[PDB]
């Protein structure tokens, strides 16, 4: 699942 982190998204 995409999830976002401070301006990207990252893999979760």
């Amino acid at each position: 699942s995409w999830t976002w982190e401070n301006g990207k998204w990252t893999w979760k």
